[PDB]
């Protein structure tokens, strides 16, 4: 059963923002959120789509492994970290659109769409075009749908090989210490109103896993750090992390 | 190739300690240590043996996956984290000897030596006999030999399945942040003099990986934190980590 907890709103209020955090306790099969309505609002995935994109690239052998280097094409771009060679680990880490655009062109439009459908990943909206779709059809996904997808990935239940899912979860590694491990992917949807920032993944504990998906209004990039900040604030409140 | 950097001795000296740090630059295929003689001294591996032990258990089906629970046997031991159910992840995190003894029980001495020999992990295995011979399956291994075995694991070149090696590499996840990822295993050999503490593994960077292996005289359990602290001071000094 889903349970709503407005007390989390204070963490959004504090930084003068608007959003939703969704948490799923895997042991208890119970969800929590500050807003069930927006928890179920579908938005563009932005770079959270790189999780299934990576699964598909690995499963088709377009990416051999997390070590294969994809060379910089020489065009310089506004994100300095993109102007360098990358492997799957660092392409995830820095959300390198040109690397993923080259994956997408090797995979194929139609296969991409089919294989995202096989994931139950958001809802139809299939164009376009090749490799960056939305415009006459952009997959949208709600935060709870992100949890549902992430749960299958965690349990290796998706319609791709087990190796593919293992390597993507390695590449999603964001933080680890003696208390918790976070595997997650950020996203920032700018090219259609309303601008929103994403953070989706899970926290592994010794004896439990907490899946989370959050999105929030992001009129400018000044607030991007708040994606992790507000999430951790909520994770601290619910005593998931210290 | 193998440079001796005696300026690292200051990091043991600082703590009135005695030991060796070994580093391997994977990109440059070049190694560094403060003591070439100690770097090649074979010690009992203690809990660093749990890295190859885990590979063997997975490859044989003794451990089905990283989620299989291994129930506590009801006998309380001195270390509180041992007195609970464990899976592969938490067993390695707290170095739970009763769990690994049950792995060894199912593997048997004979297969353990065949496989350790196939890994070229240290020297002697089952044939270990006479004088002090019952410990750590008769293995003695040096810090440079730890590096050799870790490099094979990193590259999935050991003679067990790729899946086995990927699962074990997940299980050694110790620390991760925006600057690096450490995969490693501690060890503390106490049943034979001189007592020594181990820390072995590697540091993943965007663009390189640095393998490390350190051991150090450890009279009392008081100074086990020095294993990581001295290592990190070498890593900081060499500008591997901030
Ligand atoms: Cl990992």
């Amino acid at each position: 059963e889903w349970q709503e907890n407005k007390s989390w709103n204070a963490h959004f209020t504090e930084h003068k923002s608007q959003g939703v955090v969704v948490l799923w306790n895997e042991n208890k099969q119970q969800g929590f959120t500050n807003n069930l309505k927006r928890a179920n609002q579908a938005f563009l995935p932005a770079s959270t789509l790189k999780i299934p994109n990576s699964l598909i690239a690995l499963d088709l052998g377009v990416v051999k492994d997390e070590h294969q280097v994809f060379k910089w094409d020489g065009q310089t771009r506004d994100i300095a970290t993109w102007n360098r060679d990358h492997n799957l680990i660092t392409a995830m880490k820095y959300s390198v659109v040109p690397v993923y655009q080259e994956f997408a062109r090797q995979i194929g439009e139609a296969r991409m769409s089919k294989m995202l459908h096989a994931f139950d990943y958001g809802n139809e909206d299939i164009s376009g075009n090749v490799d960056s779709f939305w415009l006459d059809g952009g997959i949208r996904i709600s935060a709870t749908e992100q949890i549902s997808f992430l749960r299958k990935l965690y349990h290796n239940k998706l319609h791709v090989s087990e190796r593919s899912q293992r390597i993507v979860k390695q590449a999603m590694l964001t933080e680890a210490n003696g208390d918790y491990i976070i595997r997650a992917k950020t996203g920032y949807s700018t090219r259609i109103e309303p601008k929103i920032g994403w953070w989706v993944g899970w926290v592994e504990l010794d004896d439990n896993v907490w899946f989370f998906a959050m999105n929030m209004d992001m009129p400018t990039s000044d607030g991007l750090g708040l994606r992790q900040a507000i999430t951790k604030e909520v994770l601290k409140q619910e005593k998931i992390i210290p």
